[PDB]
């Protein structure tokens, strides 16, 4: 068995589906069943949190965390992960086939793990956590930063890393929970963490800040103030008032078992409070969705781009995308209906997939759309909705599910079948279940329809 | 990765773990967390049931049904099959770790499955279904029974059988919904159907028949009377009053690949009404459980023993483990507070795991004690709650969430960790699920706890 997806998807992954620039009606089909590939707790009170996912040309790579006890625990975690590919059933549509399974159950609490599709099996970005995040952000020293390869041959690489830029700049710095990206032999990972403002790194970036505004819905108040405010927002007190730091882990492919990777740091200029991430590669065009952990309640996307060097200087470029659609939940002074500068650690990861390019050769595409999973309410985890949405606003929205029902983390991956143009979207979404407890993890595949 | 079970485990399966013949107490602890190795469905309304599971010596292997549909109808189902070992983690216990999985997805209604743990992979006995049950006990020629056999080379065979003695006797026949076994090169699933009256067969048992009595909780009434509607009870109209008969398919494995195998047909003058059941081999001994879907609503469980010949005359002996501590639930005349004969297809799929043996060379052990998953109510199914228990009585209860939920099948496998003595039971029952609708199929994992 090899570890190849079905041919009729194998071009039809990581493109832009929508590339006419013009605008599309949508309708979001009805969940279509298959066994899940994602593995629920045992238990009524087991804790089952983060998930990661990418799926590649050939597979598809998962991982996410499992805790004996209440999602509020502290001895230790384990990481289940797993491999496989896209195998077309009789009904009609394909189903998710594991083909390896690994779960990392050895008393090392690796935590907030990102994965990443790489020739023949996955990589997985983690941190030991020994502390609560606030001791991270609070202390002066990293945490244990480990890469691990899982490949088709059965073979497990764990490494201890500590990527150029780290030592002396940062209290604290973990993975993005969301997928890398390999790419022109770099293995990329999103992450985020606390930079010490006396350090090098913070003594550069020390006036960076980056706000966007929404034409209809702004802010009260003077340029400079707002700017001020915008400014103080990257230094939340309840991170013991450290730089919170958006980063990427650089890894040279061809020495990812010797490398100790790169971090490279953006300029806050271009991007709002480090948070958790993604990074994705559509038609060779690298995006990174930043989860809106600041007071920013909207959708953030970024075309990004890298210079690579040899002697560790590489660096890093972001554009936003203007998106001002839907607003994430949140809670005080940064729930979805706050849209003004303020010191906010708060929000949900909901990551969006791309259907159309945003800027392209001959321009920049004002029609674009994006599909994912919302949760349906300003100030709490609930209510997860399916949905399309253009840039100011949404196109169709589908809820999974009854009112009420609590929900989390979401991804979301859209890929086509090129026999018969079908274009798929999986939306895997933290739900909450009577029966297994916080969050069974469940990926929705469902059919995207796409007219005039 | 070989497919061989966690050393520690090996010897400490199929055996019996209380062989002192003394009383004991008991303890069952909370579930233990760790990933299913059971998919659950991914939408809200699709079916997923009917679970069979085995674990051998070296792995286990498990099946269960999934319908893109409402579990009414579709008339089109898919087959879900996995293999795997277990594996010791560092939170203290074993888990289920997958390494083979086949989706059996080609339009072929694959229905009533049963799975059996054999060399090197697994086999399943189906028969394929194209009309209702009904019609097939009210028709004259049985549907088509499937053998398929899945190795860890991802080897797949499947063939269409004709066991001796089905044609010309049998209306239908389909497989039991319980693990078979391999045993003395001899493959062997419980299986059920419908035996034309005026057959060879049919002429020969026209008389047997099989009354248990509660001695604590008698029916009232002559005997010669509760014999007759005993003896009618096997013919109920539901099903076209043909004879409703359990029997045994055995094929010869060292010719699995061309042989029609056998139907060996217990006498029912030591057996109930045909029903679902379970084949075991526990210390040499083969068991068989029998669901009672007729009006008998105790527990039945039989010591079996085959003699098998080489013309196709083999037989099966049969010996009733007296059984009156819980009952089942059913619906009318035929629920769980019924002891009388009457014509009922009723009740539900509960089987148990025996701790102790009941029949050794010395005598017999009145200190039986056996362990599973019943349903808390005399009617409905509803009220999932692991039990301990002995011949008479209940030795301990635990419930499986809140009162009111509603669960269906449950399999129960115990077997014991030769490194620190460890007891463990796993419960795999259909739980109704309020994210993915009708049965996730959980296998709760928990320590068993022997005193004195
Ligand atoms: C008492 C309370 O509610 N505390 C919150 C805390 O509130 C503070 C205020 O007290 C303070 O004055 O002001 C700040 C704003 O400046 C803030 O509002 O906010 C914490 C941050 O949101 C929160 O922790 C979060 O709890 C939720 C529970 O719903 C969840 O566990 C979050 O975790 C995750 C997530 O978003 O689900 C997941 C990962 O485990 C986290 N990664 C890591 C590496 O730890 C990830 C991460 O935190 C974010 O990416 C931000 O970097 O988020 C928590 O972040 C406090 O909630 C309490 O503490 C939690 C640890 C948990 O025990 C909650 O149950 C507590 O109520
Ligand atoms: C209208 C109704 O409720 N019909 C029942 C039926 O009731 C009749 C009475 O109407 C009649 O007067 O008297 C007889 C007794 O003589 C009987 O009570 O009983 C049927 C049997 O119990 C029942 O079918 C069962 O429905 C349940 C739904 O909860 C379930 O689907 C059962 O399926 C399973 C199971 O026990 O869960 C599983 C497998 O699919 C079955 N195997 C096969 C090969 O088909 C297995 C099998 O039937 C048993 O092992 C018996 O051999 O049982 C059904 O058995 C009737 O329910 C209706 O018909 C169902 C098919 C379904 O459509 C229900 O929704 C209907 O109400
Ligand atoms: C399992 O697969 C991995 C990845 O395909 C193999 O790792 C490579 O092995 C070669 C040895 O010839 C090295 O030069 C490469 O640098 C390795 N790549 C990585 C990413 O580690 C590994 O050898 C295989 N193991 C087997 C076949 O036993
Ligand atoms: C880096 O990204 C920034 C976006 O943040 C680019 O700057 C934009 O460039 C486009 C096209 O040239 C202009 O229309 C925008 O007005 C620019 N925005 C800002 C804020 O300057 C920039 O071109 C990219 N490349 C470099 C080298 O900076
Ligand atoms: C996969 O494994 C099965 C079972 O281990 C192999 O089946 C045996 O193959 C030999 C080779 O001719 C036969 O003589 C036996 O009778 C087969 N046994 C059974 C039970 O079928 C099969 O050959 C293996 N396939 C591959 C490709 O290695
Ligand atoms: C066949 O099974 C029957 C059980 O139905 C066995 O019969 C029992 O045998 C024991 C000991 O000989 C007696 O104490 C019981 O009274 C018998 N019960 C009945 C119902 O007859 C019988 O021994 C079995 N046959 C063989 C060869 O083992
Ligand atoms: C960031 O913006 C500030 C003005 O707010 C400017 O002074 C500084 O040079 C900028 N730095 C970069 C790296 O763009
Ligand atoms: C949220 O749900 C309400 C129904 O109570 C609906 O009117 C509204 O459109 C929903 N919003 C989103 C963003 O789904
Ligand atoms: C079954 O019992 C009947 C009496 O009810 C008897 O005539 C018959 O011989 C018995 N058959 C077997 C196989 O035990
Ligand atoms: C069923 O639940 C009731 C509580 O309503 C309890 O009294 C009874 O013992 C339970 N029976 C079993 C067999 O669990």
């Amino acid at each position: 068995i090899p570890l190849v997806n079905d041919l009729r998807f194998i071009n039809g992954i990581n493109k832009f589906i929508i590339e006419d620039y013009a605008t599309h009606d949508f309708s979001i089909g009805h969940p279509l069943n298959m066994p899940s590939f994602i593995p629920t707790a045992t238990s009524p009170n087991g804790c089952t949190r983060i998930p990661s996912f990418s799926l590649g040309k050939t597979h598809w790579c998962y991982t996410h965390n499992v805790i004996n006890a209440n999602c509020k625990d502290h001895t230790s975690s384990n990481q289940y992960i797993s491999m496989g590919i896209l195998v077309q059933t009789a009904s009609g549509y394909p189903m998710f086939k594991t083909l390896k399974i690994q779960y990392l159950s050895d008393g090392l609490n690796r935590k907030s793990c990102s994965i990443a599709t790489v020739p023949d099996g996955c990589a997985m970005y983690c941190y030991v956590s020994t502390q609560l995040e606030t001791d991270d952000y609070a202390g002066s020293s990293p945490p244990t930063q480990k890469l691990t390869l899982l490949f088709y041959n059965d073979t497990v690489t764990e490494r201890t890393i500590s990527p150029t830029g780290l030592e002396g700049n940062w209290a604290t710095l973990v993975p993005g929970v969301g997928s890398g990206i390999y790419f022109e032999n770099k293995l990329i990972f999103p992450a985020y963490g606390g930079v010490l403002p006396n350090s090098t790194l913070g003594v550069k970036s020390a006036r960076e800040f980056f706000r966007p505004v929404n034409p209809y819905n702004p802010c009260s108040g003077p340029q400079q103030d707002l700017d001020q405010r915008a400014l103080r927002s990257y230094f939340p007190s309840y991170f013991s008032n450290r730089r919170v730091q958006s980063a990427f882990l650089v890894c040279a492919w061809n020495q990812i078992l010797v490398t100790n990777c790169e971090l490279v740091v953006p300029s806050n200029n271009q991007t709002l409070m480090g948070a958790e991430g993604r990074v994705l590669l559509i038609n060779n065009r690298l995006l990174y969705y930043q989860r809106s952990t600041s007071w920013w309640p909207y959708e953030l996307l970024y075309e990004i781009s890298f210079t690579f060097t040899n002697s560790g200087q590489s660096s890093v470029n972001m554009s936003w995308i203007p998106i001002y659609s839907f607003t994430r939940p949140g809670s005080g002074n940064c729930s979805g209906e706050n849209v003004c500068p303020t010191a906010c650690v708060s929000g949900v990861y909901l990551d969006p997939w791309p259907l159309t390019p945003y800027s392209h050769q001959s321009g920049i595409n004002r029609n674009f759309y994006f599909t994912g999973a919302l949760l349906n309410s300003s100030t709490t985890r609930v209510n997860p909705t399916l949905y399309v949405s253009a840039l100011n606003n949404l196109k169709v929205l589908a809820p999974y599910g009854n009112q009420g029902l609590f929900a989390s983390y979401t991804t979301t991956t859209c890929f086509q079948d090129t026999g018969d143009a079908s274009v798929y979207c999986v939306y895997i979404m933290e739900l909450a279940s009577n029966i297994v407890g916080e969050f069974q993890i469940l990926p929705v595949l469902t059919r995207l329809t796409i007219t005039g």
